[PDB]
């Protein structure tokens, strides 16, 4: 108990698929790291013709990721501003006790909250709403669910203990929506997340997903919002998915270092073609881009990355290297 | 072949979630393991206005946990007693040949049969159902299912092969069910699960369960049926599902050791929020209680842990440890 | 880049389950692996009363097995037939750039093209055919996908690092498939592809697949296509799933070394009962059968096995070892 004599850092958050500033490797012993975020409603535009009247923390989905290393502490201030219409709260899944924070956040419209936990164990942890009871899975498809990546004080080792650095972090948050259809078929928009609720529960309960997106949106991480790289960089992606599985691939790359359950203690595995993001947790991948041009980063149900929404692209520059691959013989008659 | 000379233990199974009398460490040489269990056929139910024409081990879903040591060999002796209609057999996946055993278990009501298997493979195993054909599916979402762990003769071991211990060992059987629903949207009831098969067969047949419990039954382990601990014990959660996958979460906790496909001798992994039971197999996660209060122990796609019923409680006793977490302000006005 | 100096190797593909001749160790240095596949569009047969119109590489439902070294080149002459009505192209989850391969490989009805890549990674992977957009998912459950296998030089080891051989490898492709009904419930059949892709795409949203198979129908692996052993024999069994996940299972046995991320040079899990193939790859599970009989391979949702398709049969030759497992007392009225 005490912590008078840690030195504490506040963070400013940036939107995701971006990462706040921060060191893989500790600069010093543990602080105290300060964040602070806030609830916002309002409905969002899923795809072309689709909305949600969503719930966010910040005002972006996924949530913002939040970076402190192992042996820190996290404090929290959530503030649950006068215009928003539900109580709210939030769990993390990095923390030890009261359902994850989410017994001591509960605030009402008007309210704020400072929890505090320590990080004790490295990893992607999920955190997201779970106000208590049958609303918990619709607060969460609703868009509140971020990420916390919690790193080893020296920095990500590799499958023998070796030091890694990424030269990039992008959190790709998937998230799956279950927008209800009115009878000619097409979604259906509502004034505010309650009069929506009844009929996307009834498709909640089919378990089928109308949309499953990254960072918020069809299309949202690809144009303008694409990622981008150079060849030679180390890129880190974390990835996470509060509700339902995923199943993530690089299409022209591999995961040169995978921890698919995302706890960066535990030994990754090399060399993956996909790997696998249980619903309800992060993991995250290191992969060295070798080639430049287009790669796309997608949940591998491919009806799920190209009907349902789940398809980012990264913008790779840099030289080819005709020795992996090339096209020997352009298309040509038979 | 011979075993005229190994000793003879004669279990008393009891009701999941406890566990049958036993020690971590086997206490000798190899012993054959004599259980006995019935199937009993019943209408059971799931929900406030749900029910089930079930088939079950024991008279519960799911059916009681077994527990063994590697290397010993296991005799059970079936029955069906003569007022079930249909026939029943048991797949013991620990087992090797004749499918688990189930083509040496066909037994009709008013029959026994007595099997005995060598349990060479440490880890927890799903047992089930599997009587012939189209029906193996409809047996075991009718409720005949539960496990048999063979711990290796010296305990378990952590990822560096150091003896650890658990005070209190929970078994989690899961189940999916398929109640069908009258055209007023109301679920179905039969006189006898043959008159049900049909309208059953339809929701099978588009993979969506209706309903998806621990321990047979919405609620069955919150309320007075709350799993509990207090800090500082360590408690082995063995998680089953039969036929479906799940991806259970300890919510204010972690897996402090998981092995998630549930074979002792592979190492586990650690700190896990959330880990993957594959349909068909069950898996171990051993946590630590360091807090003290109410923990919800889901599946955590959320809506199958709370629309669908896959929620158990644990309230564990004891001192709270402000250094782990702390409401530093409680929700306060702007 | 260079190469004029590596031997070349033509290979003849054979039907899946099969494998074309090939050592488990290189006998050489690096070679350049020749290849050639057509893609061959027709309506297939599914099921007794469902069928599929059907886009495959080399006339079969998964396309052939490949199989390289680690360090060798892979060179495909891929060919699109004149009565061929769409383009199509293929991505190796094995290469590195341009999408797999599939940025180079788009070729009309009437064309060919050549891609060479470098297998710099070891495992079992998924190819596919990804003409772009919309379109990709679509010819992935019209059957367009396969699997390469690259086999560390020194060929497979176990966890600890040491040699271990298989006597037979099986290529167990599952694929899902979305067969559209008319009103009368009963299944869609057309003239070409196109004909039937937006009834197609309507059950492809609601990610239910009609049939889940192998080796391209349901029964394919049974009957006349059982698979062969003997006791003694270790069998290694490759599966793929290019779209949706999968949980294979061989009742009466267990994965004795299982890889099922599929990447060889991570270590393999021991005595699994069963093991996921995440949709978007390929693993691998080697078995020593012990007993003789019937097995089934199953896919262990059960529905998804016995409902929709995925259950192969393998008849094992052999002695019955009754210290494995044996029935004491046959069936007798209580
Ligand atoms: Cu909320
Ligand atoms: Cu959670
Ligand atoms: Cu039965
Ligand atoms: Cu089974
Ligand atoms: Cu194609
Ligand atoms: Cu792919």
């Amino acid at each position: 108990v005490d912590l008078s004599n840690l030195p504490r850092v506040k963070h400013t958050l940036v939107p995701p698929p971006f990462a706040h500033a921060h060191e893989q490797v500790a600069a010093s012993g543990p602080v105290i790291n300060e964040f602070e975020m806030r609830i916002i409603e309002k409905e969002v535009q899923l795809d072309e013709d689709a909305y949600l009247q969503a719930m966010t923390f910040d005002g972006s989905i996924p949530g913002p990721l939040m970076i402190v290393h192992e042996g820190d502490y996290v404090e929290l201030t959530l503030i649950n501003p006068p215009e928003n219409t539900m109580p709210h709260n939030i769990d993390f899944h990095a923390a030890t006790g009261a359902l994850g924070g989410g017994g001591l956040t509960l605030i009402n419209p008007g309210e704020k909250v400072v929890l505090r936990f320590k990080a004790t164990r490295a990893g992607a942890f999920v955190y997201h709403c779970a106000p208590g009871g049958p609303m918990i899975p619709w607060h969460v498809v609703s868009g509140t669910a971020g990420c916390i990546m919690v790193l080893p004080r020296d920095g990500l080792k590799d499958h023998e203990g070796k030091p890694v650095r990424y030269d990039t972090v992008y959190y790709i948050g998937e998230s799956d929506h279950y927008i209800p259809k009115d009878e000619d078929g097409t979604y259906m928009r509502f004034s505010d997340p309650s009069e929506g609720y009844e009929d996307m529960v009834a498709v909640m309960d089919t378990l089928i997903p109308s949309h499953i997106v990254f960072n918020g949106a069809v299309g949202a991480l690809t144009g303008e919002g694409a990622l981008k790289a150079k060849v030679g960089d180390n890129v880190l992606f974390v990835h996470s998915q509060p509700n339902r599985d995923s199943r993530p691939h690089l299409i022209g790359g591999h995961g040169d270092l995978v921890w698919e359950t995302g706890k960066f203690h535990n030994a990754p595995e090399r060399d993956l073609e996909t790997w696998f993001i249980r619903g309800g947790t992060a993991g995250a991948a290191l992969y060295k881009f070798l080639q430049p041009g287009v790669y796309a980063y997608v949940n591998h149900n491919l009806i799920e990355a190209v009907h349902k929404g789940a398809t980012a692209h990264v913008l790779v520059e840099g030289e080819w290297d005709n020795d992996l691959m090339e096209q020997v013989v352009a298309p040509v008659g038979l």
